[PDB]
This record gives C-alpha cells, structure tokens and sequence, in this order.
C-alpha cells in the first residue's frame, strides 16, 4: 500500500532517556512489520523538545534495513521545553511537501509520541494530514490531543515502560489494516 508515515518522539527532559528508549523500542515495532519500500510505505522519524532533529527524512532511501539501523543509532537529545507546535509545522512545511507527482494523492499519517503538554503553540494541520496522537503516561494533556488528532480519537498509554508491548499493534491496526 502507498502511505506517507511521520512517527514524531518527544525527547525533552521530562521524558528522560529510559523512557525515550521505549519510544524507540515502540517505533521499532510499528516500522518492522510496515511494508516500507520506495514504491509503497515512506516513513519519517522525527525527535523534539526545544528544536525539531530530523532522524530520518522521507527524502532518503526508503528501505527498511536502513531505516531501522537509523532508529536504532538514535540518541537521546533532552530538551526544557516540549515544543508540538514547531514539531507539527515542520510536517507540513517540509515532511508532507517530499512526496510529489501520483504520491502526492496518497494517504499523510502521523504517529506522534508524547508525555507533557505543549510548551508552544499548536497550530492544527492541514486536513490531508491525519494525525493520531499517542499520550503516554499521566502528565499527557489530553485536550490538547483530542484537539490536534480530530477526527481521530488519541491512543492514551499508561506508561512509556508498557508502550512497546501492545500499542505497536493499535498503530498498525489503524495504517495497515
Ligand atoms: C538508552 O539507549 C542508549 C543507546 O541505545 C544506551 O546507551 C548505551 O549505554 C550502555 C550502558 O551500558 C553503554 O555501554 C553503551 O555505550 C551505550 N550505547 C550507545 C549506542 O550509546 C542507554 O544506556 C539507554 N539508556 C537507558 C536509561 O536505558
Ligand atoms: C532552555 O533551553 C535553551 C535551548 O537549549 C537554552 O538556551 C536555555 O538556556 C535553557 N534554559 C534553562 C533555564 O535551562
């Protein structure tokens, strides 16, 4: 199938590094059973707190091999702030902008990893882009996430410590069922 998937992890501070590695563990999970390719999934991983890193772009070879061994090279970066906001413009002023021509029409996804409420402004995306967000644990602001995700309702996860075990598949049942 043809999907462009933005997977976007909070990394600040408050996160802290063991649980941001269950982020990481988590993406691992939803990617390795994604039909990812050149001509069929595209993903983006996206790390934030203060500033927005790019880990890997849709605009690098889309095979899987590769991007796992990126996502799993991925370190922690921390951060004081949890800025949503600026990490939501830049899915659509960069990330979404990459695929062009036939693609352009296919389905914009994104599964966005956080524990803390914003510390910017958020600003919702464009309706071509769906977002699912994933609040994880119980400083999540859960307004805040009905309000980005809408139409879609957020996936609410008790811990990062559980999030690897079964929200890969709550994931993967709403992209690739
Ligand atoms: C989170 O993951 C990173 C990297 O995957 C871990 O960093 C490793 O830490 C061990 C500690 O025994 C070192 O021996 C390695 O050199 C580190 N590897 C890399 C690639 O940096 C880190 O320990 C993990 N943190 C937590 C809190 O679980
Ligand atoms: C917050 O982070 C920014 C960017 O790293 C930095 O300039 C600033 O000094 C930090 N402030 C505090 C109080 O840690």
């Amino acid at each position: 199938m043809v999907l462009d998937v933005a997977f976007v992890l909070e990394g600040s501070d408050k996160i802290g590094e063991a649980d941001f590695n269950r982020s990481k563990e988590f993406m691992e999970e939803v990617i390795q059973r994604m039909d990812v390719g050149q001509d069929s999934i595209h993903v983006t991983v996206l790390q934030y707190s203060y500033m927005v890193t790019v880990e890997y772009p849709f605009s690098e070879a889309q095979s899987k091999g590769d991007i796992l061994q990126r996502v799993r090279e991925i370190r922690y970066q921390g951060g004081n702030r949890t800025n949503t906001g600026l990490a939501l413009r830049y899915l659509s002023d960069h990330s979404f902008l990459v695929s062009q021509g036939d693609r352009e029409q296919a389905p914009n996804l994104v599964y966005m990893v956080t524990g803390n409420p914003a510390s910017d402004e958020i600003k919702r995306l464009p309706g071509d882009i769906q977002v699912v967000p994933i609040g994880v644990g119980p400083n999540a602001n859960v307004q805040e996430l009905e309000r980005i995700g809408w139409p879609n309702a957020p996936i609410l996860i008790q811990d990062f410590e559980t999030l690897p075990r079964e929200a890969p598949d709550l994931v993967l049942q709403r992209c690739c069922s």
